[PDB]
């Protein structure tokens, strides 16, 4: 009998193998501390192994033998550089964007913010600005441009029917979701489990995409979970709550020894709460990529409703050639001085004629 | 002897059958934990059954036998998917509106926010902006367009005489009311009971329609009831009180297995308190419909006093055909630029000539 799951090591030295729901389930498989020490297994490690029905007085199946860890033969787990000791460097492998149903979005993103491997990016938009739809387009583009990259879609505290829509429209990539009906406890648990899985995969030199809608809601759950920390930060935030979201996002990095962790998350702003603004400014100092969306552009029904002037990445030269670098610099200079909605309107009109490369030509 | 009511399960595993007043009554019928276990009854379930006079030393009549649960035989109770387990989808069945005493209002709403089954909608207006009268029009229009839909009206913390007006104007559709004379505890209890009833009916695939005036007042009661939660959001809002209103509203959804829960509620804004505005922005992120009414349009006595540009839904394509989609897109493009009051004036003048479908022609 074969069982599979993702390792979750408890406090007692033994662990369980989880399902896609990322929660304790009746079918989880027991993993003894002996096996964990035997294979240097770590939280989030994907374990596949033959198991047996539980004996009498046993409520969960026990993993008799470990077969594959993170899809590989487990000796390599013993002698590998730990994810935490991997050298972080800047995103050195740009990732072109193109999605057929709306490739305006992909070309505009590419012209506004290049994506590499190890990207620590954020999209900052008010509610109802295509934020979620842009995330969908990016997911589709990645699953066409980088099929090799494990694309993980994490949805925290968001709308269930949107969860269904992405699950259906992601063409099978790992969609982990926890709707707003769930308490922040569920959100934090699922997010951390997915995060650990991603770090374990990257520890195997893997390139991982995490499309995290509502990182702000994740921070909200973190604050709701932070037990006191004492004083209150301006806006209602807690001083020690944002440490966990900060670490969570900062995990995204490029590795010199193989693999990359790229987390692209969606940020809410212009929400009337100092809390949201403080979270945004706190995360911007950690991220390498920002794309700002304008509420007014959406109000005019101009899509993608991007605020071009505020958008950009850091170290684009590492993701773009000199010709492309000068092209983008020219484009920003031309558009820098002038109004947002008009900017998107003529950018769309000019890019609509042809693909971006010819739009240059 | 027969009795009927709605099931309210106590902490001790037994329950009582309630009347329309949605509270403890002397006439409530005891329900043993047994019957609940056999019939798998749940809170809000409507139970009808032959009862007996209570024995000596008994204060409440006891349900000797269960005959029907939610108007259907008890067997289906044992084998049915739980409401929490129902797959949510987008509102896929538009509900077209009309009320004879004001077809202007209903047709403008249809042109501004088409309604589907499972709609999580909201109308946002300052005090004295027709929100109550508009809700009255919607109640009347639904009781003419969708008699099949169980029309439940919930009036929380609102003017009593308006309650009574709705009583003789709702034409018998279930209305559960709790004026501002009641404490917030009564509001919370009654709202939760009605909510559970609605979920239980939809669990039987029923299309349930909930018109909730004073949802902001419901949130006020939630905040007043929340025992501490420690910190406070800007404007005086509690950090954890709003979870319950959020879950309450998010219950509204479209079920892919049949039935729907469509909740439309009245929101108060421009009230001079950060609290109402924070509530509005927070529920806007959960609702799939917003219809904005302008105080100035009321002050000019122009009705309905709708702010067209701010009003709109999400996924209209699922509720309207392509011709209607293009028509409304054209109408907004034309109306996008015009002043609120004057835009409404021109709209009313044009639509007054004919039924909306001929106004298209
Ligand atoms: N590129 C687009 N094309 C068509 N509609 C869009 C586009 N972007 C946004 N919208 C509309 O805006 C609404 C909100 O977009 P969404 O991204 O889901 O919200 P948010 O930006 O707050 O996550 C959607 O219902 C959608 O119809
Ligand atoms: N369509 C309308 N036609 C005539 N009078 C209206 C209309 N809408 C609102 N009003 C007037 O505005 C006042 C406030 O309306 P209502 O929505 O019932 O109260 P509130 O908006 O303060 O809850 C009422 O006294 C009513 O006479
Ligand atoms: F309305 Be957005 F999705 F926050
Ligand atoms: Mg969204
Ligand atoms: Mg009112």
């Amino acid at each position: 009998r074969l069982v599979k799951g993702y390792l979750e090591i408890s406090q007692d030295g033994y662990g369980f193998l989880t399902e896609n729901l990322h929660n304790l389930e009746s079918r989880v498989a027991i993993v003894s501390a002996g096996l964990i020490k035997q294979y240097a297994l770590r939280a989030g490690d994907y374990v596949v192994g033959q198991a047996r029905p539980p004996r009498e007085n046993e409520r969960y199946a026990t993993l008799l033998k470990v077969e594959a860890v993170n899809n590989l033969d487990p000796e390599a787990a013993k002698n590998r550089p730990r994810f935490d000791e991997l050298t972080p460097q800047f995103p050195d492998r740009q990732i072109r964007l193109e999605t057929t149903p709306d490739e305006l979005s992909t070309r505009v993103i590419d012209l506004l913010a290049p994506i590499g491997r190890g990207q620590r990016g954020l999209i900052v938009a008010p509610p109802k600005a295509g934020k979620t739809t842009l995330l969908k387009k990016i997911a589709n583009a990645v699953l066409k441009n980088e099929p090799d990259i494990k694309v993980i879609v994490l949805l925290i505290d968001e709308r269930p029917e949107e969860v269904t829509d992405f699950r259906e429209s992601v063409q099978g990539a790992e969609v982990i979701a926890s709707t707003f009906d769930e308490p922040p406890q569920n959100h934090i648990r699922v997010a951390e489990f997915v995060h650990e899985r991603a770090k374990r995969i990257v520890e195997e030199g893997g390139h991982v995409m995490i499309l995290l809608d509502s990182i702000t809601r994740l921070a909200r759950a973190n604050n709701l979970v932070t037990p006191p920390t004492g004083r209150t930060l301006s806006g209602g935030l807690d001083s020690a709550a944002l440490y966990f979201p900060k670490r969570f996002l900062g995990a995204a990095r490029n590795i010199r020894g193989g693999g990359s962790l790229t987390i692209l998350a969606t940020a809410l702003v212009e929400t009337g709460s100092r809390m949201d603004d403080v979270i945004f400014e706190e995360f911007k100092g950690t991220g390498n990529m920002e794309l700002h969306l304008s509420r007014r552009l959406e109000e005019r029904r101009i899509f993608p409703a991007i605020d071009i002037l505020k958008s950009g990445t850091r170290r684009e030269e590492l993701l773009l050639g000199e010709e492309v670098t000068h092209k983008m610099w020219l484009l920003r200079k031309v558009l820098a001085d002038m109004d947002p909605a008009e900017a998107m309107e003529m950018l769309l009109a000019r890019l609509a004629r042809t693909k971006n490369n010819k739009e240059f030509l």
